[PDB]
């Protein structure tokens, strides 16, 4: 319950980083540290566990980057399904919020 | 994934009904039908499955109502833990949204 809340919120934050453009682990981790004012310092193990599921479910794809450094670097991209699922999320959840303000309003009536 | 999104959103809507005051199945189902403009017509089986978990985890409590009708009627109440968990949710998720607008802003910088 305290770990389940986080799981969703981490996943949400990570996918929004990939919304800003394709990225690789440390690029993501440093961006998250920055935008969360140091609160959320992500682990590589955590990020890869989450990314390994997301890739399986077709929400993100991985590809090899430019190797003009003399080394491998895995980039991550938000797929088509993942863009769509991200849109439906905002659609569903704003609808929910309309349904809730209607229940707070049906109180005022009754 | 399409069923997991709903599970969370149903749970959220149901707990907000119990925010408006203690209630019993059909009172809840009719209120949800109303505030969702007929879209969400809940099943008793569904509602009770969800409520049986929520009660186990201590988020809601059940009690017997007034029996001046000559019949049993189970009411449901949002517990202390459940009020707190509902507050933390809004706390965490608005923070998340700050973290996201910061990632959409760190783009504009870079």
């Amino acid at each position: 319950i305290p770990k389940e809340r986080l799981r969703a919120q981490t996943n949400c934050i990570l996918l929004n980083v990939l919304k800003q453009g394709d990225n690789y682990v440390y690029g993501i981790i440093k961006q998250v540290k920055e935008a969360s004012n140091g609160e959320m310092e992500l682990n590589e193990a955590t990020l890869y566990t989450i990314f390994d599921r997301l890739e399986q479910d077709g929400i993100i794809s991985s590809y090899w980057g430019d190797e003009s450094q003399g080394g491998r670097r895995k980039y991550y991209r938000l797929t088509e399904i993942g863009h769509e699922n991200m849109r439906l999320d905002i659609e569903s959840w704003s609808r929910v919020d309309k349904i809730i303000e209607n229940l707070e309003a049906n109180k005022k009536s009754e």
